[PDB]
C-alpha cells in the first residue's frame, strides 16, 4: 500500500504526541511524557483508498538537532506544530520549518502549520499571525485541540492530501 512518511515537528511540550496519540489511539490524557523519538505506523482509509501512515512523533529538545536533520532529510511531509498559548513556541516553528527546507534543497516540501492547544483560553498567539506564516509558505493553517480532538483528523489527512496531490 501507499506509504505516507508523516514527520510531527514543533517546539518541547506543544502537544505533538497528543495529537499522534489522539488521532491514532482515540484519546487524550493529560500527563508529562517527553518523547525521546516514537514511531506510529497505522493502516487507515482516506477518500476511500488504503494507505499507511508512518508518523515520526519526535523531540522537542533543541539539543538533538543533529538527529533532527536526519528526520528532515527522510520525511515526506510535516506537521509543524506550536501552541497557541506559548508565542515562544510559534517563533521556534519557524526555525524547523526554515531547517527543513534547508536540509531538503526545498520550498515545495508539503507542511501544515497547527496551532495547537485552541481549547485553552490565554491564547498569546492570534490565528491572523499564523495564517501569514503559513501564506508565506504555501500551505495550510489548521487550528487543533488534542484535548477535545477538535481539528486533530483534518490536520492529519490535510498533511496526507498535501502530499497525495503535491
Ligand atoms: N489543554 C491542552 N493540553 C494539551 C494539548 N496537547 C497537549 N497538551 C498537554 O500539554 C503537555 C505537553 O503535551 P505533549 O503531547 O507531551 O507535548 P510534546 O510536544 O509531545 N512534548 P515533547 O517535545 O517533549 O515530546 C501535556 O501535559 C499534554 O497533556 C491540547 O490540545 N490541549
Ligand atoms: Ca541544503
Ligand atoms: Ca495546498
Ligand atoms: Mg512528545
Ligand atoms: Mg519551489
Amino acid at each position: 500500500m501507499t506509504e505516507y512518511k508523516l514527520v510531527v515537528v514543533g517546539a518541547g511540550g506543544v502537544g505533538k504526541s497528543a495529537l499522534t496519540i489522539q488521532l491514532i489511539q482515540n484519546h487524550f490524557v493529560d500527563e508529562y511524557d517527553p518523547t525521546i523519538e516514537d514511531s506510529y505506523r497505522k493502516q487507515v482509509v482516506i477518500d476511500g483508498e488504503t494507505c499507511l501512515l508512518d508518523i515520526l512523533d519526535t523531540a522537542g529538545q533543541e539539543e538533538y538537532s543533529a538527529m533532527r536533520d536526519q528526520y528532515m532529510r527522510t520525511g515526506e511531509g510535516f506537521l509543524c506544530v506550536f501552541a497557541i498559548n506559548n508565542t515562544k513556541s510559534f517563533e521556534d516553528i519557524h526555525q524547523y520549518m526554515e531547517q527543513i527546507k534547508r536540509v531538503k534543497d526545498s520550498d515545495d516540501v508539503p507542511m501544515v502549520l497547527v496551532g495547537n492547544k485552541c481549547d485553552l483560553a490565554a491564547r498569546t498567539v492570534e490565528s491572523r499571525q499564523a495564517q501569514d506564516l503559513a501564506r508565506s509558505y504555501g500551505i495550510p493553517y489548521i487550528e487543533t485541540s488534542a484535548k477535545t480532538r477538535q481539528g486533530v483528523e483534518d490536520a492529519f489527512y490535510t498533511l496526507v492530501r498535501e502530499i497525495r496531490q503535491h
